[PDB]
């Protein structure tokens, strides 16, 4: 196999920086002592590809998770905030677009590359945090 754009995807990423996060969760449903433990998190993210597989893996003093998935073609998550979501992840234009799904409502997360930075932008109701992580 040869290489894919979404390699650029691909490596060791710490958060740097977290914004609006906590009105994010709110937006989310996220309980109290969740969003207050979740929000001090700084997690390493690890993202590889392998075929049409794409694991990211988070790791945090939080939680530690992973997804493996194939573009378009929708699974089950369980996220670090302990939701039992229907995920579904495909490629626009070099971003990202991962719509989780449950109890009737819906929240997008999306991931893309800039500069040297991989910028995670959710939007929930309105409500949008912007997550920024560097090379580890
Ligand atoms: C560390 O507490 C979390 C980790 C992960 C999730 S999530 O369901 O994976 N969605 C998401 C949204 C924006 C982001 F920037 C990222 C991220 O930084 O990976 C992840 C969380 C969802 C709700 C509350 C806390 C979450």
């Amino acid at each position: 196999r040869g290489s894919h754009m979404c390699d650029a995807f691909v490596g060791t990423w710490k958060l740097v920086s977290s914004e609006n996060f906590d009105d994010y969760m709110k937006e989310v449903g996220v309980g109290f002592a969740t969003r207050k433990v979740a929000g001090m998190a700084k997690p390493n993210m690890i993202i590889s590809v392998n075929g049409d597989v794409i694991t990211i893996k988070s790791e945090s003093t939080f939680k530690n998770t992973e997804i493996s998935f194939i573009l378009g073609q929708e699974f089950d998550e369980v996220t670090a905030d302990d939701r039992k979501v229907k995920s579904t992840i495909t490629l626009d234009g070099g971003v990202l677009v991962h719509v989780q799904k449950w109890d009737g409502k819906s929240t997008t997360i999306k991931r893309k590359r800039e500069d040297d930075k991989l910028v995670v932008e959710c939007v929930m109701k309105g409500v949008t945090s912007t997550r920024v992580y560097e090379r580890a």
